């Protein structure tokens, strides 16, 4: 038989990895799984790195094809066999070798496409440049979901730096972000937590505060 | 059959807790698991304290390494008897000295090392030195999270104690170190922690502001 | 015979994408690769994209290796069948588990790991931080060239989009930079090519060398 | 046997000259050619128009998955024999209707995916909007590129005279471009070249550069 | 048989990358091949690390050798057979163990001693205190061929690093010198690239020849 060789998976991963969950994933899908048997195709799906949320949806849509196919159709395969759940490789070729042929295989990317159909509907792909601190959050909270979101980021080391360098000050709230440009860029990430640790502390609101009425009474 | 030795325990043990999970890790476990059967395994991977939620972790993808290789192939191992969970030593030494042979021991090494790599990938230690305080976070709280820090970390008691003298203080937000600092050294924990317990009340907070108001109103 | 998984060749060729040719490379090759067969380590090699120079002097590296393999060794094995250039999968399992064995693909795994570190050892990874224009160089070969860089970079659109709002404008060269910046933020790139597009020409040398000489001519 | 008409065949043609290498041309491709035999496969791939650059990286990506498919693979096909080049009709079709059968039209098909997944990827279309003048370059050199460029465009020869009166004079450099305004609009091709002979030889450099000096000692 | 001990052939290429092709070379050569094979001494040939230029003058300078030894002389021994390419090691024994005696070995050493000193006679070696910046050349793409030529280098690591804080500095062009003196030694070289990027422009030109006219106009 020819399974999925490395090259047409690899080119899946990349692709899913470079496009995120954009509707021009569907067609590649199709295009890289023509003839695929049903374990093809788990593990055409099995090696997605991150997108848990959205593996997790598609599993559950596929949860419930399988019990529709249950449901309406009374070995035959049933919904578990054609999602190879409960499938050995050998029962599926026989599947699609026997005649008249069965296409568990087909199905199960029926499946899978009205799933990656359902996630590119509703998906909301996370980015490092969506990063931004809220107006009442504690600046280390906010250090901690950047360095997360840089770490689940697909970039070069170099490339991560240079986002470090650049966003972390950019994405912050004008209240930290009057102190930290308040400092030198040579500030490195020690100083700017120290630094903007007393934001939103009563000692950081009485001084704003006082620094808007000094202004408002020197006007007037 | 020879089995992993004390001394190569203790040393993995020791590069674990130096490093951390450091990239490090990754090539040395690889100079240390190498020759041996997945219960060594087992117990080089029990054997390590701290880290819970990167053994989790590490645990998960051994378990998604067995779904997978049971899913692939259809006594011949399982997934669990290459995990180590459900395989005797004996059938296990068998399988590894077979003719022809079922390197169980390499697929566990093998898995071991994938989980390992998503943990060094993902994972950011914690140390003492990152413990510092919320700008709204109580003083008492701040010293639960610093000396629980403390005791988690591993050090001679000396250190320990210097790191409480120069940490504690030093990592605290501008309210509590301006208070902290018109103390004078030789305030005790308590002395400190009753100094510092009317921060963020109602009447620290209205104490500020009057030393707001009342530098506004001299400066012009 | 247990041959290599789609999820560790995944994370190898995972791996060389993001820390391109970094030392971290020869362990994880020497975790995720130990006990394959020199098909599976041609595999191994042949899938991981880009890089398209280092993989030339891999091939190099191996030839080489197997040249020397030839030379000296006078069915027994040759160079090329090490590399699996000219054997096939039975030949070298049977290889492998002969009485006495005859270790291909460790000899295989030895050169690839001389070549490996002979270009950890001279490899400079090329990225769009490293793109910029030269003193005399046209702005539009130098959109081009960065373009190139950016299409065969690994990241997100959007972070593309972002590296393009930003580096492009920010690694321009002084003659080039002035005029962009005079532009404004909301000129598109046609507006800011035809904007650049007389830069070295004789118009904007007398230009500029007027404007300097009017500045000296002033200030004495 | 029904093989490929001639309008299923127009049409890939059609949106292969309209819509270029963009993703669009996956999902096209894989519809118009969903059961074709290799040799069909080869007739669509050949009938593209232009784009010669793209055509030679698709023919090396097929020259790569054909190699992998001899290396993996020990009449039994070959690589060359699933792409076409060394088989006949009467072969594959036998293949296709065998039993078990061989889809070598499906693996051809999904080579000849990826080596449009890569285009896509990474080329870069042309068009008589992106040719403009370097600023160096002599406005003959311009004028030549820019007429190749419009004779290899696809479009209607009232369309291509509009652009040669609007785009020559439009996408010159500033020096040229100067010349050319102060010229007229009746002014034709050869006047037009005339007038811009000497932009870059002496006389035009001494002359701007006498304009320049003069304008900055006026304003002194 | 005592072959080439791995001692000696460290100890020789020790010779070689220390004393690079100083006439030296051509005593320890002879000292430590004494009575070497032709396999020995094209072991010692091959394994010498760099210096790619040298080797293929002696490989072409042994060609010629062969060439002659073929042309003059009509097993019976070969020019490639004394060269190693051809025979075995058991054929060389045999000819040096034969009555009367073929020093096929010797013949080889005295190509290669004829060889090694036509190298010495005209190779310069290049180091990293020959890398200087032309009075034209761009700064980047002198600092590209400094870190070649530096990576290319034997030395360690913090060495290194003193060569890059040193002789990047000390051995560029005055006129990317005045600038990178005005910057200051705390400029990493992403700072020095950027200001050195002006430097071969239409601005800086004429920023350089304003400030000479106006010394002159000064003086004057
Ligand atoms: C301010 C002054 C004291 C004096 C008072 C008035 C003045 C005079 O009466 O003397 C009028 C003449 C000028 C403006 C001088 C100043 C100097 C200049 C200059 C020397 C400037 C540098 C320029 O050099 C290039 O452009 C050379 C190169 C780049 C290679 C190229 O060929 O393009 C050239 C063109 C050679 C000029 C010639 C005109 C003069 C003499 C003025």
């Amino acid at each position: 038989h020819q399974a999925i060789s490395p090259r047409t998976l690899n080119a899946w991963v990349k692709v899913v990895e470079e496009k995120a969950f954009s509707p021009e994933v569907i067609p590649m899908f199709s295009a890289l799984s023509e003839g695929a048997t049903p374990q093809d195709l788990n593990t055409m799906l099995n090696t997605v790195g991150g997108h848990q949320a959205a593996m997790q949806m598609l599993k559950e849509t596929i949860n419930e094809e399988a019990a529709e196919w249950d449901r309406v159709h009374p070995r035959e395969p049933r919904g578990s066999d054609i999602a190879g759940t409960t499938s050995t490789l050998q029962e599926q070729i026989g599947w699609m070798t026997n005649n008249p042929p069965i296409p568990v295989g087909e199905i199960y990317k029926r499946w899978i496409i009205l799933g990656l159909n359902k996630i590119v509907r509703m998906y909301s792909p996370t980015s490092i440049l969506d990063i931004r601190q809220g107006p009442k959050e504690p600046f280390r909270d906010y250090v901690d979901r950047f360095y997360k979101t840089l770490r689940a980021e697909q970039a070069s080391q170099e490339v991560k730096n240079w986002m470090t360098e650049t966003l972390l000050v950019q994405n912050a709230n004008p209240d930290c972000k009057t102190i930290l440009k308040a400092l030198g860029p040579a500030a490195t990430l020690e100083e700017m937590m120290t630094a903007c640790q007393g934001v939103g502390g009563p000692g950081h609101k009485a001084r704003v505060l006082a620094e808007a009425m000094s202004q408002v009474i020197n006007s007037a």
